[PDB]
């Protein structure tokens, strides 16, 4: 009966791409980098790996460092939109996020970041998982173009959240986008209601 | 097509009740305690709270301490059973576990514990969530008697794993139990296959 919406964290609530570039440039000032406008493909480390040998490992070292996830800044409008979305009648919102492989800091900092921007009671809405296809819901708003896993037919409709790395992608017709949190997310939710 | 099975962590893979009692007695040797045979009800802190004022907070302080989750011992047969279950054809296993409210150590230690007993590649099968009803699967093996959340009609069948706190419970007829990992878990899985 309640519409269930899963909202991604990196690239949707938290500005992973800008935080990464800033810290990469500060730590490795003598290395070439990729301006956000020139980002292509989901995996940051793969594109850095193509720009020069050893750069993929240096890029990885930035998000594996302590405080990287905790210090990410929210995207404009994200905190306000998700707070409003969660307060809507017949609407349950969960933050569904995938941790990186090195787990020393990332899970902990993601819970701390949600507590900081949404409060202690919102911690109950977090789902950490590498596989989002096994989480059931009506909608998944996520900036990754291809979301796959153990369930071949996920129950949610994936709405692609725009990001520097996917903004030029042409999607297969059925597929929809949410361009930013300033875009009309309520209309998307309502199109899925009974 | 593959059968999907969710396996709980505390009380099913990891011996939370015995680890808790041991550490509680070592830290608070002058306080009364609850022998496992006398445990009743899911929430440990509630029963300790009834045995003497201030004991609920002392009990909580044990599982909120660093290394409590990481040092839990596996239940007999659990690691071997889940490793065999995951290697079965047409069978996907996920560890679905709910962290406690204080998140400084628990999520991190649960990933570290899975890495220790199942290896780095199994970290991909972990789902951390307070709400297991939004995870879809064919079966959920979990020692908690009443598992509820945002989805009123979960897709999985909940098989109750026996624990000191639920061993005397009479379940409503349809409901099934797995008595220990020595019990016949393969027969349970097979009863759900096509
Ligand atoms: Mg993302
Ligand atoms: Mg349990």
């Amino acid at each position: 009966r309640a519409l269930r919406v899963l909202v991604d964290m990196d690239g949707v609530l938290a500005d992973f791409e800008g935080g990464f570039l800033r810290k990469f440039r500060a730590r490795f000032p003598d290395q070439p980098f990729i301006a956000l406008e020139d980002r292509r493909g989901f995996w940051v480390s793969e594109q850095y790996g193509r720009l020069r040998p050893g750069l993929s490992e240096k890029a990885i070292s930035i998000w594996e460092s302590k405080n990287f996830f905790f210090e990410l800044e929210p995207l404009p409008g994200a905190v306000e939109a998700v707070k409003e979305m969660a307060s809507l009648q017949n609407t349950d919102v969960f933050i569904c996020t995938s941790p990186i492989k090195m787990f020393k800091y990332c899970p902990y900092e993601k819970y701390a970041w949600v507590e900081k921007y949404f409060g202690p009671d919102f911690l109950e809405q977090i789902v950490l998982t590498r596989d989002k296809t096994v989480v059931s819901a009506d909608l998944l708003i996520d900036d990754r173009p291809d979301i796959t896993g153990a369930e071949p037919t996920p129950s949610w409709e994936h709405v692609l959240f725009t990001a520097c790395h996917n903004q030029h992608l042409q999607l297969q017709p059925p597929r929809r986008r949410l361009h930013s949190w300033a875009d009309d997310w309520k209309a998307i939710l309502d199109s899925k209601r009974p």
